[PDB]
Order: structure tokens, then sequence, then C-alpha cells
């Protein structure tokens, strides 16, 4: 089977990919998206930019992950949907910012869109107010 797989549906990815983000593998976490996939954050403080159209329009953002956030989230508690290709999970995560080294305790939200196991839409909810305390 591992080696005989079908792919993946939305909840495998959504629990793969915190993973490896856990594990710092920011490469292995852009991988996932499929070429034109998208990363939305619907709240974000203000001046960011919330909107990173492509695979590796992606990555030219995430390289230095590691560098800044060390993460650890719970298991995700998952809403049933009618398609596979669409997950809907809510999670914690727990870590430290390493530039401030001010802790992050965020809560999530995240909608994933997927098609043939790679990520079209990750539509990445969390509170503002607790990443800008991590920040801070
Ligand atoms: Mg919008």
């Amino acid at each position: 089977n591992l080696y005989f797989q079908g792919h993946m549906n939305a909840k495998e990815i959504l629990v793969h990919s915190l993973r490896l983000l856990e594990n710092g593998d920011a490469r292995g976490w852009c991988d996932l998206f499929h070429p034109e996939g998208v990363l939305e954050f619907p709240y974000a403080p203000p001046g960011w930019k919330t909107r990173f159209e492509g695979r590796e329009t992606i990555w030219a953002h995430m390289r230095l992950f590691p560098e800044h956030l060390t993460v650890r989230f719970t298991d995700v508690q998952f809403y049933e949907t009618a398609d596979p290709d669409l997950a809907i999970g809510e999670f914690h995560g727990d870590g430290v910012a390493t530039v401030s080294g001010g802790k992050l305790a965020q809560d999530y939200i995240s909608v994933l869109r997927t098609r043939d196991g790679q990520i079209l839409l990750y539509r990445d909810f969390w509170n503002p107010l607790r990443h800008l305390e991590a920040l801070g």
C-alpha cells in the first residue's frame, strides 16, 4: 500500500502537512501544493500579504520557516464533509517564535481543497491577535 497509493484525501493532507511543519520541513510542506495551489490567510495583521498563488511562490516565502518558528500542533478535529477533497479541521499550535523569543499559542480552522492528492487551496484561519503576541 505505501508503495501502491491512491491519492491522499484532504484530511490526510492536512494532518501530514502539520507534521511537516513540526519537523521544520518547509520544502516538503510546499511540495504538497499543486503547482497552481493557493495559500490564503483570511485574518492577518494589517500590511501583510495574505494570498500566495503557486507552489513555488509559496516556497519563495517559506524557505526560512524553521529559522523563525518551532511549533507543535494538537490532533486535528475534523468536520465531516460531503467531498473527500474538502477538509475543514480545528487544532491548536504551541510554539516559540525564534527571533522574538515570544511564545505562540494559536487556534486554527483550516479549509483545504485538494485534487488528486495535491492542495489547490489552503485557507488558513488563525487569530491575528495571538500571532502579533508571539511576534512581540
Ligand atoms: Mg476574501
